[PDB]
């Protein structure tokens, strides 16, 4: 069966007289096999946790589990998301409890001490139960730092496309985009971008202005503001998994490419060259990202309103909503400005080709940091205060965190735009983590993000069936070793 209820976390697990908020979790029992059973528990991570049902279910990866180890499900709203947040509003002052510590000891403080609806006694708590902490994304990241921090309360440990590494200007994010888009897409949007960054760089006033327009954006007064928008292509490709078909992201490359779905004739390799591409680029935007773009955000209305674009307006409701439930996920801006980890979605360097343009710069993103969180009585974000990346990579050991690990497993996906923050980029030091008995990884051929999570994938694509099958059997063998 399943049910909902509310757990009393500490505020600052530093300070405990500071007192408690209520934190909502969801379980499920369908697969558990009674008392000393183990329990899998799922965060969502970035978001409210209410759309995220399907996770009790073995729909997705942690139902999978469950079932293989006759355990329960447990699914546990982030801090300051959704219904687990002690304030009604957030700023610097209200958020600074908004830290990944608090996020870690959050989960172990819960599996060790929460009372479970389905089991009075202590029998089904982590002292006294197998406890497997599995996520993905950032929740995966906070998974893999649990075993890394606070070791000792779970007894195993699941982390795909985990962003354990914190980069400031990640314009790797784009590398593996790139890297699996085809040949010719890639060839043109790389002709596109480049051109956006000559005209903004060397180009004159009615130059820019009039490349604006090709986009449908002649309101939009900072050219950098224009130039943030042509990543709006190659984002797509984090919304692919195995089963989105001829998704939005293939249609996005059919346009710059000059062909309707299905045609007969195509480019080759070489693509279209930057007159068409631009043409076709421009007229994509304008036709089918544009309409009703800055209307989804609630704050506007207007189909073909450029408002939302224009990110030097310090009151934008964009960076003004204090709401919990805010549809621009200020929580996790927060988290990129304040822990800190940026991971900002920038063109690459001088010398590196692009996908996006350059002028798509950390400086752009950093420079939105103080509109969302001004100083509120004497509060101010992590990085005003001189964090860096180092500062929280050197604590956590960042994707150096490999060293001595006990079962933990890792999994990554080949063209995931996560896979360069993590044991698996392309650019760690010393390359990619390599397998070991102990510490297993996995890379999903074509894997996107967190495509073993979702087991629509595993039946349509063999290769994310061989690496879900594997990590089942890694852990069932590590939780059995509970029991033996
Ligand atoms: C030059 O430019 C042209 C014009 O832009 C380029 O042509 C376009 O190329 C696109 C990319 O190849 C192509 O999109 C593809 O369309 C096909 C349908 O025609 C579709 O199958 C593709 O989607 C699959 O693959 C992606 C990527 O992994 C998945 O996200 C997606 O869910 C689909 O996955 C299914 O098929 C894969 C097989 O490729 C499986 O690996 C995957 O597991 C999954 O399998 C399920 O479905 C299978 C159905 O085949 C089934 O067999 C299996 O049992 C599972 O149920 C992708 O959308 C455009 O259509 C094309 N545009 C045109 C022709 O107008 C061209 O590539 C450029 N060339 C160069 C050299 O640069
Ligand atoms: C590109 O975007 C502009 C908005 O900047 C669109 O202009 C609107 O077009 C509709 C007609 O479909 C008019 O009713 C609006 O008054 C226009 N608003 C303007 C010009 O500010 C334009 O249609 C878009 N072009 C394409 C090809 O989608
Ligand atoms: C999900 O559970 C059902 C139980 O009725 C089972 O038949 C099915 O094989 C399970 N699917 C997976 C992928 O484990
Ligand atoms: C800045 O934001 C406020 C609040 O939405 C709005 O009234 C104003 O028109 C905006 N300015 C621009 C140039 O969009």
């Amino acid at each position: 069966t399943t049910g909902e209820a509310y757990f009393e976390q500490l505020l600052d697990h530093h300070n405990p007289e500071k007192g408690t908020f209520s934190q909502r979790y969801w379980w499920s029992t369908e697969y558990w096999g009674g008392p000393g059973s183990p329990v899998v528990l799922f965060n969502p991570g970035e978001v409210s946790a209410d759309g995220y049902e399907g996770y009790l279910t073995n729909d997705t990866l942690t139902g999978v589990y469950a079932q293989e180890i006759q355990g329960a499900v447990i699914l546990i709203e982030h801090r300051y998301w959704g219904d687990s947040s002690p304030y009604e509003v957030l700023n610097a002052e209200t958020l600074q409890y908004l830290t990944l510590d608090q996020s870690i000891l959050d989960m172990t403080y819960f599996a060790e001490t929460v009372k479970l609806q389905f089991d009075n006694s202590s029998r089904s708590n982590a002292q006294n139960a197998p406890w497997v902490m599995v996520g993905g994304s950032y929740s995966g990241a906070l998974t893999a730092w649990t075993e890394s921090i606070a070791p000792g309360t779970f007894w195993a440990y699941h982390a795909t496309s985990a962003p354990v590494e914190a980069i400031y200007d990640f314009w790797q994010y784009f590398y593996p985009i790139q890297q699996g888009m085809a040949q010719n897409c890639s060839k043109d949007v790389s002709l596109v971008a480049e051109y956006v960054d000559k005209i903004g760089k060397n180009g004159t006033a009615k130059e820019q202005q009039e490349l604006k327009e090709l986009f449908g954006l002649g309101a939009v007064e900072h050219y950098d503001d224009f130039a943030a928008v042509l990543p709006n292509g190659p984002y797509l490709w984090q919304d692919n998994d195995f089963v989105t078909g001829y998704s939005s992201f293939f249609q996005f490359c059919d346009a710059v490419e000059g062909v309707e779905a299905g045609a007969a004739v195509t480019p080759g390799p070489e693509g279209v060259g930057l007159e068409k591409a631009l043409a076709n680029y421009a007229n994509w935007f304008n036709s089918t990202i544009l309409p009703n773009y800055c209307a989804s955000y609630g704050y506007w209305t207007d189909e073909w309103s450029v408002a939302c674009f224009d990110s030097y307006n310090a009151s934008s409701p964009i960076f003004t909503d204090t709401s919990v439930g805010n549809p621009v996920d200020r929580q996790w801006e927060w988290f990129l400005c304040n822990e800190p980890f940026f991971w900002w979605q920038d063109g690459a360097p001088e010398g590196t080709s692009t996908i996006v343009p350059r002028l798509v710069s950390a400086s752009y993103w950093q420079r939105q940091c103080p509109l969302y969180f001004p100083e509120v009585n004497g509060y101010t974000y992590g990085s005003a205060k001189g964090k860096n990346s180092a500062t929280v990579n050197s604590w956590t050991g960042g994707w150096d965190m490999t060293r001595n690990t006990t079962r933990l497993i890792w999994t990554n996906g080949q063209y995931d735009p996560w896979r360069d923050s993590g044991v698996s980029s392309t650019f760690r030091p010393g390359g990619p983590l390599v397998s070991t008995a102990n510490e297993p990884v996995q890379i999903i051929p074509g894997g996107f993000h967190c495509s073993d999570l979702y087991m629509e994938d595993y039946y349509a694509n063999e290769g994310v069936r061989k690496v879900v099958d594997n990590e089942v059997k890694q852990i069932k063998e590590w939780v059995e070793e509970y029991y033996a």
